[PDB]
C-alpha cells in the first residue's frame, strides 16, 4: 500500500533511507511503528533514546520507568512495545548491543528480528551511534534480517552518503 514517507532512497525491495532526523521524521509522518534505540534499563539519555524522550517531554521516560519496575529489564538483542506518545502510535523499543560496552556484535541479527514483528517502521540504524557498531555492518545485517518494511533515518549528512554510496 502507497505511503506517506517521502524523499526516501530504495536500497531493496523492503528497506528505505533517507539523511533525516528521526524526531522531525516521526512528527511529520506519525507512524505506525517508531523504533527506539534502549538500552535494557530504558533510561533514555542520549542518542536517539534520548532525542525521542526529548521529544515526548519525558513521557517516553516516565512510561518506561513503570516498565521497568514492573517487568524488570529487556534483553540485549530484545524489545517492547510501549506508547509513541506525539511522534507516533507506538514505539518499538529495541536493544541492540553497545560495542562500548563490551556486548556481542552478533546480538544485533537478533535485534533486527523485532522489526518483522511489525509491517512498516520508522527506524534508526541499530547499534550505531554512541552504541559504537559500525553502521555500514548494521544497514548489511537490517537489510539481511528484516522482511517487512523499513524507512532508516540517518541523521549525519556525510554517514549516510557513505551508506548509499557503499551499498552492495
Amino acid at each position: 500500500m502507497v505511503n506517506s514517507f517521502s524523499g526516501y532512497l530504495k536500497l531493496t525491495d523492503n528497506v528505505y533511507i533517507k539523511n533525516a532526523d528521526i524526531v522531525e521524521e516521526a512528527k511529520k509522518v506519525k507512524p505506525t511503528v517508531v523504533v527506539n534505540a534502549a538500552n535494557v534499563y530504558l533510561k533514555h539519555g542520549g542518542g536517539v533514546a534520548g532525542a525521542l524522550n526529548k521529544a515526548t517531554n519525558n513521557a517516553m521516560q516516565v512510561e518506561s520507568d513503570d516498565y521497568i519496575a514492573t517487568n524488570g529489564p529487556l534483553k540485549v538483542g530484545g524489545s517492547c512495545v510501549l506508547s509513541g506518545h506525539n511522534l507516533a502510535k507506538h514505539c518499538l523499543h529495541v536493544v541492540g548491543p553497545n560495542v562500548n560496552k563490551g556486548e556481542d556484535i552478533q546480538l544485533l541479527k537478533s535485534a533486527y528480528e523485532n522489526f518483522n514483528q511489525h509491517e512498516v517502521l520508522l527506524a534508526p540504524l541499530l547499534s550505531a551511534g554512541i552504541f559504537g557498531a559500525d553502521p555500514i555492518h548494521s544497514l548489511r545485517v537490517c537489510v539481511d534480517t528484516v522482511r517487512t518494511n523499513v524507512y532508516l533515518a540517518v541523521f549525519d549528512k556525510n554517514l549516510y552518503d557513505k551508506l548509499v554510496s557503499s551499498f552492495l
